[PDB]
């Protein structure tokens, strides 16, 4: 019923996963996600995820509802985000010291969010994105972040030692894709696996973000990780050989370590970087240290 109010508007998003609009529902702006016949398993994934866990949180993207519309469609609509996703707002404006800590802390939270399980009735399962990336955070006009795109997700529940992977055909954006998912070595059946899969890919959306923060008159160009050791649309075969085979890392520009915030944030982004996945930081312990900077 929400889908049958909503007036579609605009269209500000296109890609594989299938297309973005900006709608009006009830006189608010809503953001209505339409998949894609290839990516209708990410769509079922994130309905079930939202009708069935307690998630709502403030860095985590606001959930209106789900809906097969009538030429049938699947929709998911969401809270809108004019400013559009940290991948658009890093390309037309450069950070300051407050926005780049506030954007980086706001998806340490959310994630910590995600990953952390809370017992009890008002509780939640912990839960792994997989798929965490510049594209998918979204930017508040308050200069929070929210996460988004949760149809790789997966949960488990300490108590019961149940780990519930989806079956996607849909796997993780090959330049965000962790050394042992690249080499294969990843231990699929243990889910502190999948959160360190996440933290791997939070210190590369960290680089993104840093390297737009200026200091003492310095910003480098918005970049991709690995923008310059690969293709564009580099396959998998091409990441393996750049990150298992030679270890290759974001290059840290030197004109950080004038800055104090920098300098912290080169640290902990190389913390989330090792190969041997269990000497990543927690999340949550991501979280602590940029709330103390
Ligand atoms: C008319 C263009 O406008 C700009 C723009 C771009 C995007 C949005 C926007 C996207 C979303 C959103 N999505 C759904 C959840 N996601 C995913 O699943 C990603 C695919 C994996 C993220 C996208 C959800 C909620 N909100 N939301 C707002 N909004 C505005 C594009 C560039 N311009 C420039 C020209 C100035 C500015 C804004």
């Amino acid at each position: 019923t929400v889908a049958r109010d909503i007036t579609l508007l605009e269209c500000v998003g296109k890609g594989r996963y299938g297309e973005v609009w900006r709608g009006s529902w009830q006189g608010e702006n809503v953001a209505v996600k339409i998949f894609s016949s290839r990516d209708e398993k990410s769509w079922f994934r994130e309905t079930e995820l939202y009708n069935t866990v307690m998630l709502r949180h403030e860095n985590i993207l606001g959930f209106i509802a789900s809906d097969m519309t009538s030429s049938t469609q699947l929709w998911l609509i969401t809270h809108y985000h004019e400013m559009g996703s940290l991948y658009d707002y890093l390309q037309l404006t450069t950070l300051d010291t407050v926005s780049c800590l506030r954007i980086v802390l706001s998806i340490a939270s959310g994630l910590a969010h995600l990953h952390i399980e809370i017992f009890g009735t008002q509780g939640k399962p912990a839960i792994a994105h997989r798929d965490l990336k510049s594209k998918n955070i979204l930017v508040k006009k308050n200069g929070q972040c929210c996460i988004a795109d949760l149809g790789l997700a997966v949960m488990h529940s300490q108590s019961t030692n149940q780990l519930d992977v989806g079956n996607n055909p849909r796997v993780g954006t090959k330049r965000y894709m962790a050394p042992e998912v690249l080499d294969e070595t990843i231990q699929v059946d243990c889910f502190d696996s999948y959160k360190r899969v996440d933290i791997w890919a939070f210190g590369l959306v960290l680089w993104e973000v840093a390297r737009r923060m200026v200091s003492n008159g310095i910003v480098e160009d918005y970049k991709p990780p690995f923008y310059d050791v690969v293709p564009n649309d580099p396959s998998f075969e091409d990441m393996r050989k750049v990150v298992c085979v030679d270890q290759q890392r974001p290059n840290i520009p030197n004109r950080w370590f004038s800055d104090p915030t920098l300098t912290s944030l080169a640290k902990l982004m190389k913390e989330c970087w090792y190969q041997n996945p269990s000497a990543r930081l927690t999340a949550l312990r991501i979280k602590k240290t940029l709330t103390k900077i």
